């Protein structure tokens, strides 16, 4: 067994790789139609989908940043925005890489206010998108909520150039007395429960004690996330106040298990409004610690066991 093999395992799992598929054809585009095209679906998404305010502690983080684009001209200003998109070498750009993925968001968010309201220019008055960008907006307003937020997410992260790593503040675990316990019908393998358990709690110190040293957590089209160290910063940078919902699962017994769950996770941004449709394939060694987890974006609700 190692991490690159271990990926392997319930190959049946039909992941919703037109996200990667998408994010690669979104890459391609000019720098002013990639704009444009999260503009236009960042605008139709928002008639049915209540996205969160960021917080307060990232708001500050990006304040200086956002400051100096509001500063600037509305010329410098696209050409800052288009910068970010191009994956430009500028002082911007680098800061804007040291950021966590929702500090990125979080800027994003503050900007489309201001374009909105005319602080910050906005996208050309009658922009019509490239050909290519027209087909993969269209893709993306085919696919479920799940699947739009994350092509937009990933379009965001990809921004930016490349370290120095800005997060916010990690808060608090839940009070003991206060946490629920999830059920998952057909799975009731401690490890599993308590790895959910814990992570609806935001008690990542607990969580890490659940992985071998060697272990791997492989987040959606990602690649394995190797050895506790790694595996807690990204717990506490980018895993706070997610809400996972398990319906059910298998147990497949080396003395080794894996187990595949499946079932909904709600991300802070959307809260209820998206349910992600999402299976956890975990390898346990013989005793009851995670060598591999991986988390799979699922193609459709068909793909839920
Ligand atoms: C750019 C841009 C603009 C603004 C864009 C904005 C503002 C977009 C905002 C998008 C947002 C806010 C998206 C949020 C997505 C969040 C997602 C998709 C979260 C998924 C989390 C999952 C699936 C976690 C699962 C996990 C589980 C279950 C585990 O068991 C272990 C941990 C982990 C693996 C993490 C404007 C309009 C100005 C136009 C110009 C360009
Ligand atoms: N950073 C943690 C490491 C840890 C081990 N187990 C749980 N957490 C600590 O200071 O203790
Ligand atoms: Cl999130």
């Amino acid at each position: 067994f190692t991490i690159d093999s271990a990926r392997g395992i319930f190959p049946n799992t039909l992941a919703a790789d037109v996200v990667p598929a998408t994010i690669a054809r979104f890459s391609q585009l000019n720098a002013e139609d990639q704009l444009a095209l999260i503009w236009f679906a960042y605008l139709e998404m928002g008639k049915t989908l209540t996205i969160a305010a960021p917080g307060a502690a990232s708001m500050q983080l990006a304040e200086n940043a956002l400051k100096e684009i509001q500063a600037m001209g509305p010329l410098q200003q696209t050409q800052a925005m288009c910068d970010l998109a191009n994956r430009a070498d500028t002082p911007l750009c680098r800061t804007y890489a040291s950021w966590s993925p929702n500090i990125k968001l979080g800027f994003w968010y503050r900007l489309g206010e201001l374009m909105e309201q005319g602080f910050v220019a906005p996208i050309p008055a009658g922009y019509q998108l490239s050909a290519n960008a027209n087909a993969v907006l269209a893709t993306i307003q085919g696919l479920e909520s799940g699947q739009q937020i994350t092509v937009l997410r990933n379009a965001v992260v990809d921004m930016g150039f490349t370290g120095k790593r800005i997060a916010e503040p990690v808060v608090p675990p839940q009070d003991t007395a206060s946490r629920t316990k999830v059920s998952i019908e057909g799975v009731t393998n401690a490890t599993v429960l308590n790895w959910m358990d814990n992570l609806n709690a935001n008690d990542f110190d607990t969580l890490i004690e659940l992985f071998t040293s060697d272990g791997a957590l492989q987040p959606p089209f990602q690649r394995p996330i190797v050895g506790k160290e790694n595996v807690l910063r990204f717990f506490r940078e980018e895993c706070q106040n997610l809400k996972l919902i398990p319906e059910r699962g298998v147990t497949e017994p080396d003395g080794f298990t894996q187990i595949k769950v499946t079932g909904k996770v709600q991300t802070p941004w959307f809260g209820g409004n998206v349910g992600m449709n999402i299976a956890w394939r975990f390898l346990l060694n013989p005793e009851g610690k995670i060598f591999f987890v991986a988390i799979d974006l699922l193609a459709s609700p068909k793909e839920l066991l």
